[PDB]
DNA sequence: CGGGTTTTTGTTAAGGGCTGTATCACTGTGTAAGACAGGCCAGATC
DNA sequence: GATCTGGCCTGTCTTA
DNA sequence: CACAGTGATACAGCCCTTAACAAAAACCCG
């Protein structure tokens, strides 16, 4: 309706938004751990995966009559520290250090 | 009223990229009480 | 003193 | 034959390029 009376394009279509989209859901920025994961993939690009984990949904086994979509922590926890970087940069600007430093920083959750 | 001359307007083919629209399988709003027929015990009775 | 009547109940159906 | 949504996908539609030609709308002159 904007731009059919205006005639000016003040918003873009939903397929920028939804190109848009790709860069802060996970599984888009590149990482590394230090010493391996154990049990644990190395694609950076996994994004929603099936929550059941391939389990097995054969009628002989026991019936499982549930669906989930969940993502990878480790992914998840890369996109929201990617999500707060200007935070954690303001936060190094004012108590008086370098950005350019790099010491082991200290992350606490709450699950 | 035409040639000579001039400035606009298409026209083909193939490929790229942005925009708009149809298509898929579905939902949430239509949600408490009353009329009535049948069975059954307590009881007045002739 | 069994014998129906009356009312009490009670499950079912009809709209929501 | 209720009907307005609801997000992702595919495809038509509508812009873009080069390349010579080819037609259309006007003014000097005859």
């Amino acid at each position: 309706t904007v731009k059919a009376i205006t005639g000016r394009q003040i918003f873009q279509p939903l397929h920028a938004l939804r190109n848009a989209e790709k860069v802060l859901l996970p599984g888009y920025h590149p990482f590394e751990w230090q010493p391996p994961l154990k049990n644990v993939s190395s694609r950076t690009d996994v994004g929603i995966i099936d929550g059941l984990s391939g389990l097995a949904s054969s009628v002989d086994e026991y019936p499982v009559d549930t669906i989930a979509k969940r993502f990878r922590y480790d992914s998840a926890l890369v996109s929201a520290l990617m999500d707060m970087e200007e935070d954690i940069l303001e936060g190094m600007r004012s108590q008086d250090l370098d950005d350019y430093l790099n010491g082991p920083f200290t992350v606490v959750v709450k699950e």
